[PDB]
């Protein structure tokens, strides 16, 4: 039906909003980081979008994971639920965390009438936990802080 | 297979306020998502430069929004009361009554920030389907629906506060 | 009984230009918001600098794109022609004969104004789907489809020219 073609939609949309991101000044560890991750997008685009191909691996997932992890270390504890906004930067990446978990939801349903890899969707989960700790990055950076 | 850490969502699944588990696309987990996604617009709009009372409506909006979707989160929990049904109509009634009447249709546009402001509405107005959506396959209260209904409103209005502020008008349709 | 005023459409029902009414989730009504959405992203674009032959291109579209959402809302009607089309696929040959031969895959971004272009590429591209999902319930004119399905290659292309403009380029 129109699954597939919806998640890639999806995931481009994301890619996008990750483009208007890059576009905005960011520390060069974090614009690093999210420029390689457009280029995991544009592969799991492909991987959903072709038959019997397979693009996302246990290394992409680690390497998030490992993003994770870094830029978490790199910032104070959690006090409190957060708003989404701040410095521009933070705000955007905000956005493209929630248009993350729209593409998981498509590619949640892809995977529920197709036979799909588990890899994507756990991909993008660990994408929009990530988004959001950028955006605490993003805020710091800033010299700001996240909106309570 | 894989030799990656599971991850508490990585199965599709996630989970309610009260305890349940749903599939990532099941339509209250979309509803949530899209309120979060205007609240993400919204902040993006806040990051502008705005009138200060302007910046105090969407800044407290936020606050709404969160709480609209904690109740989408809870089943049979109630955060938006009529309290906050009537601000939002205040804040029409406010906006409105301080520009001239709305004449021909007009393009969503204008200054950065009365753009955004109509993406906000876009993005409030397709939440409110997903919402719309929810409602029709699970007991809901109507405030919710009739929240975000008053917001996109809000939103329109707002944008052509943002225009005059800027110095500009409203972009008119042929 | 809430003490706060009903709005017409506060039932999550709402009107169609036909003097009909559906549910604010019905297909046509959920058209009619994606090519709002996207019409409202052409309108941050066009917050932008850009070249004066682009925003002419872009500030036409918004007016094509309202006259299209007028088509949607009022079942039958026809507002969207091919001449909308052939426009279209004019800006389209004049804008690709002012770029070098794309070679290898682009990634959404560049200059802010080149990112957002891509934006509103996959909103467009999110609106088509959503028009092709209204003309499996209901009958429907070629027209918007058409449309959309042109201006999602068109804003591909003023991506390219944007990044160009700005002294940027297209991210390979
Ligand atoms: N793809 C999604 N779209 C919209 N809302 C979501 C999505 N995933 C989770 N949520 C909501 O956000 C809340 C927490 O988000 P989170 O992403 O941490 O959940 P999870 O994916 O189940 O957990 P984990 O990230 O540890 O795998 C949940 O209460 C859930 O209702
Ligand atoms: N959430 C929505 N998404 C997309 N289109 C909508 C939505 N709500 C209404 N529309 C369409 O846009 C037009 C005007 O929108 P409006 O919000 O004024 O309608 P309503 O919600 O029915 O009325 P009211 O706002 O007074 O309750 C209507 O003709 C309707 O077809
Ligand atoms: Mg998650
Ligand atoms: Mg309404």
């Amino acid at each position: 039906d129109d699954a597939r073609i919806a998640a890639i939609g999806d995931v481009d949309e994301l890619n996008s909003q990750i483009g208007v991101l890059l576009a905005e000044p960011l520390p060069d560890d974090v614009r690093a980081a999210l420029s390689a991750i457009q280029h995991d997008l544009f592969d799991l685009g492909g991987e959903l979008c072709i038959p019997g191909h397979a693009a996302i691996t246990d290394a992409h997932l680690a390497r998030l994971d490992g993003w994770l992890a870094h830029y978490n270390g790199q910032l104070p504890p959690l006090e409190e639920f957060i708003l989404p906004g701040g410095a521009r930067g933070a705000a955007l990446a905000h956005v493209c965390r929630t248009v993350c978990r729209r593409a998981e939801r498509s590619i949640v349903a892809l995977g529920a009438s197709e036979p799909l890899n588990a890899a994507p969707r756990r991909y993008v989960n660990r994408l929009s936990d990530l988004l959001f700790v950028l955006a605490r990055v993003l805020n710091r950076a800033a010299g700001g802080a996240d909106v309570l």
